[PDB]
């Protein structure tokens, strides 16, 4: 039912963080100024950082869902889940062990994000166009989304992250 937040968007996918917030990969989104979800610019604002694109609608587009916590990446070693969807409607929860930050070239830009190692169990990975799918993990009792899928390397993936932490500190 968290899978219902992951929806086809542009040439990739997107995720509903809340009823007002929709995040996706910048490199798969429709052109700047395109009417989406029956909403035109003015009904929503747009912010971005690297390949992370964030839509905020003044009116709720998804009433059925509560706000999920969005955080700028996560601790290294934490096993997250990339919620991958396909055109056929197939759902693939890929376990990814998040690691260090790195840079990569997607289109005409060099973008940054937190890398991750795809975990093979004992029983394929991502394709281009899985881009925009969310990286989620459970924080004790609470679900947290930490970023959107950017790309896979030539078992390493990388997710675009976003957000200014609530806590601020110090001036060395």
């Amino acid at each position: 039912s968290i899978w219902s937040r992951v929806v086809q968007f542009g040439t990739g996918w997107g995720f509903w963080v809340s009823g007002h917030v929709f995040i996706t990969a910048k490199h798969v989104a429709p052109p700047k100024g395109t009417e989406i979800f029956g909403r035109k610019p003015g009904d929503f604002t747009v912010t971005s950082s690297g390949d992370f694109l964030k839509y905020y609608f003044t009116s709720a587009v998804r009433p059925d869902i509560p706000a999920m916590v969005l955080e700028n990446g996560c601790q290294e070693g934490v096993v997250a889940s990339v919620l991958v969807k396909r055109a056929s409607g197939e759902m693939l929860a890929l376990a990814v062990r998040m690691g260090s930050q790195a840079a990569i070239k997607i289109g005409s830009a060099v973008v940054h994000g937190q890398t991750g190692m795809l975990l093979t169990g004992s029983n394929l990975g991502t394709i281009p166009g899985d881009a925009g799918c969310p990286y989620v993990y459970k924080k004790g009792n609470t679900w947290v989304v930490i970023g959107v899928h950017v790309a896979a390397t030539r078992n390493t993936v990388i997710a675009a992250t976003h957000g200014e932490p609530t806590l601020e500190a110090w001036q060395a």
